């Protein structure tokens, strides 16, 4: 999808 989508997914993972 979105840069943007991926960069927050990613984030929430740790």
């Amino acid at each position: 999808g979105i840069l943007d989508a991926i960069k927050a997914i990613a984030k929430a993972a740790g």
